[PDB]
């Protein structure tokens, strides 16, 4: 199956997922000089005060923190979005070393990691139906740089030893995703895709300009996870990022002048 290694990584995905060479693939490089302020963007609303986290899962590619999406609790609205988008999960992509790990790049610069908060458009009723629609998903992307520790991340870090291998999960109730945000909600936005197979072209990307800082110790613990299952030869879960894809017939819009 697909992965990130030399033999099943991003350069191979197109053989089973031909949309990998499609017209609005993600991630992309964000050229900050060509991005244009867009006055048509409405204020962005990240409304996570009633979020209900449930569980954390090592799925063999990353770890997902899953939320109750059975009703409107944690939602994302405004900005480029038409309607209400419910938070379903978040996960990260990261590197083997601090100089790489992000999926999006900013003027070609790679960050140490990238957080994706994944939301689906409630007009479509369920996630599976949303991923059959051009505007089915919205992903809020946040860059991580290494510096001071992020207190709102430490609970995540500290549970990772209990989900080291593929298929392991743990209870992860009462986690507040608001502690993962930076101060500013300035962002870039463009239409794109899932960055992992099945690579579906359903996503409105909203990428925050301000990174969060995490400590070296925090990201080092991400890198102790395993891609493999229990009992199998250890393959450290590192470099689980897709490189930037061609922009093609797209423009990146900025929320800020
Ligand atoms: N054996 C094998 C194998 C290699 C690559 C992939 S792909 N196209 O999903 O990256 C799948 C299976
Ligand atoms: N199913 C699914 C799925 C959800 C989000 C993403 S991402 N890396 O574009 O946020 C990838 C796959
Ligand atoms: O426990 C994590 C978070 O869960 C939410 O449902 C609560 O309303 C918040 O007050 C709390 O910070
Ligand atoms: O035709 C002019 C228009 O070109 C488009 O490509 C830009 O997105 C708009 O901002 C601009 O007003
Ligand atoms: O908030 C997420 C998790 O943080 C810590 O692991 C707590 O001990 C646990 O009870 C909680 O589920
Ligand atoms: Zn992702």
């Amino acid at each position: 199956h697909w992965g990130y290694g030399k033999h099943n990584g991003p350069e191979h995905w197109h053989k089973d997922f031909p949309i990998a060479k499609g017209e609005r693939q993600s991630p992309v490089d964000i050229d900050t000089h060509t991005a244009k302020y867009d006055p048509s963007l409405k204020p962005l609303s990240v409304s996570y005060d009633q979020a209900t986290s449930l569980r954390i899962l090592n799925n063999g590619h990353a770890f997902n923190v899953e939320f109750d999406d059975s009703q409107d609790k944690a939602v994302l609205k405004g900005g480029p979005l038409d309607g209400t988008y419910r938070l379903i999960q978040f996960h990260f992509h990261w590197g083997s070393l601090d100089g790489q790990g992000s999926e999006h790049t900013v003027d070609k610069k790679k960050y140490a990691a990238e957080l994706h908060l994944v939301h689906w458009n409630t007009k479509y009723g369920d996630f599976g139906k949303a991923v059959q629609q051009p505007d089915g998903l919205a992903v809020l992307g946040i860059f991580l740089k290494v510096g001071s520790a992020k207190p709102g991340l430490q609970k995540v870090v500290d549970v990772l030893d209990s989900i080291k291998t593929k298929g392991k999960s743990a209870d992860f109730t009462n986690f507040d995703p608001r502690g993962l945000l930076p101060e500013s909600l300035d962002y870039w936005t463009y239409p794109g895709s899932l960055t992992t197979p099945p690579l579906l072209e359903c996503v409105t990307w909203i990428v925050l300009k301000e990174p969060i800082s995490v400590s070296s110790e925090q990201v080092l613990k991400f890198r102790k996870l395993n891609f493999n299952g229990e009992g199998e030869p250890e393959e450290l879960m590192v470099d689980n990022w897709r490189p930037a894809q061609p922009l093609k017939n797209r423009q990146i819009k900025a929320s800020f002048k």
